[PDB]
């Protein structure tokens, strides 16, 4: 279906409410390494087995945290782009499963939000790098680590000084224990921008402070759950304070080079002075590299997505067509 609209009404209300209760996982119910969907998915904004439409997630995003339009439209199609099925129009926001349908051919994955080093990277906050075995669980160490980081430079609470220092802490020590980190591109974007997420998404509505207390953090992070009366935000944002974070350790793109403590600038990467290179670099490798010479249904259904995906791109860039227009 076409991408969604900006909500009519964007004021703070009460998301944890009769309609969208907090339940818990049934056999079989997928969630994967983002929060926000997770919590969605586990109150119902989202079909609750984790499986949803980029039309589903667009509104969910919006109607359950006030995720802004244009933010929801580039990660949904970018996430949908890379790891849904463009046939079936379903996404996986965890784990690959046949529930997305009949799968393209490969090199084309399908592998949900799980698949790492097509949306999901290194150096998350509260998921450890795929390196270790697990990028999508909830780990209690890491988040540990964020309690600590929170009481050192947030007075107890999760804001944007803390976000700067903990996003270049998740940085060094996957350069220290990873010897296949990567943090270009994509992912380097991303990484800043989920960092803010928490005290702009997280945080109720009714007070906006950016301040996020640790027992909502928990409840998000581990339980996909909204605490009790949760208001979501009182306007549409995204990742508004991301250049605190940036300002903080400003970073170079580049990866370890296959071992520990290597990292090596890439000058072919995007970084924030080019975020028009990281959308044509996104399109013309990332999603080409999955369908290098798709048959007509495919091709029809990647022109369709990446339609929608540059309604996401943020003014000024040129759309680039890799199977033509
Ligand atoms: C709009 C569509 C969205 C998509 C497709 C999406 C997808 C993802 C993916 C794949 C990751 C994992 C990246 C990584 O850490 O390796 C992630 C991380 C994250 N997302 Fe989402 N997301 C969306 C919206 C949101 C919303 C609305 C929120 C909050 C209300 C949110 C909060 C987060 C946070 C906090 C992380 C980082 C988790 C961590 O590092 O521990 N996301 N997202
Ligand atoms: C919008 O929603 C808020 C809170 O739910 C409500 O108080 C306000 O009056 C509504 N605006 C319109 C469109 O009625
Ligand atoms: C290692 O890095 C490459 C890209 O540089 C990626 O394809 C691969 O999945 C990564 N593997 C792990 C588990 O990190
Ligand atoms: C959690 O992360 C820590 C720290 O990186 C890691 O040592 C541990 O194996 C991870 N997994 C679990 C299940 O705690
Ligand atoms: C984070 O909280 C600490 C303690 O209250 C404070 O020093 C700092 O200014 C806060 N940062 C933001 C962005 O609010
Ligand atoms: C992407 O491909 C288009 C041609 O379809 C080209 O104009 C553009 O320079 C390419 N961009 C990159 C970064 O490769
Ligand atoms: C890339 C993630 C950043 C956080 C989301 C807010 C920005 C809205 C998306 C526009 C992307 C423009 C790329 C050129
Ligand atoms: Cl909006
Ligand atoms: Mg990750």
């Amino acid at each position: 279906g076409l991408p969604p609209g900006p909500l009519e009404n964007s004021s703070a209300k009460l998301v944890n409410d009769e309609a969208h209760p907090w339940k818990p996982l049934r056999p079989g119910d997928i969630r994967g390494p983002c929060p926000g969907l997770n919590t969605l998915a586990s109150h119902g904004y989202l079909p609750r087995n984790g499986v949803a439409t980029p039309a589903q997630i667009i509104n969910a995003v919006q109607e359950g945290f006030n995720f802004d339009n244009q933010a929801a439209i580039f990660l949904t199609y970018a996430a949908h782009l890379v790891d849904g099925n463009l046939i079936t129009d379903l996404l996986s926001i965890g784990r690959k499963t046949r529930l997305t349908g009949p799968d393209p051919p490969p090199p084309a994955s399908v592998g949900g939000l799980n698949e790492h080093g097509t949306f999901e990277g290194d150096a998350s906050m509260t998921r450890g790098d795929a390196f270790f075995g697990n990028n999508h669980d909830f780990n209690e160490t890491l988040f540990e680590q964020l309690v600590d980081y929170s009481n050192r430079f947030g007075g107890g609470k999760y804001n944007l000084t803390v976000a700067g220092e903990l996003r270049f802490k998740r940085i060094q020590d996957s350069i220290a224990t990873n010897p296949n980190f990567s943090f270009v591109d994509f992912r380097f974007f991303t990484a800043y921008g989920e960092t803010t997420f928490p005290a702009n998404l997280f945080v109720d509505g009714r007070r906006d402070d950016g301040q996020l207390d640790m027992d909502a953090a928990r409840s998000f992070f581990q339980f996909s759950r909204m605490p009790d009366d949760f208001f979501r935000a009182p306007s549409p944002r995204s990742g508004t304070g991301v250049e605190v974070v940036v300002q903080a350790h400003p970073m170079q793109p580049g990866r370890n080079v296959g071992k520990i403590n290597s990292y090596t600038v890439d000058p072919t990467s995007s970084d924030f002075s080019t975020p028009c290179l990281m959308y044509e670099k996104f399109v013309n490798i990332t999603v080409k590299s999955l369908y290098p010479n798709p048959t007509v249904q495919l091709r029809k259904a990647l022109n369709t997505n990446l339609d929608f995906l540059f309604q996401g791109v943020a003014a000024g860039c040129t759309q680039v067509f890799p199977y033509g227009r």
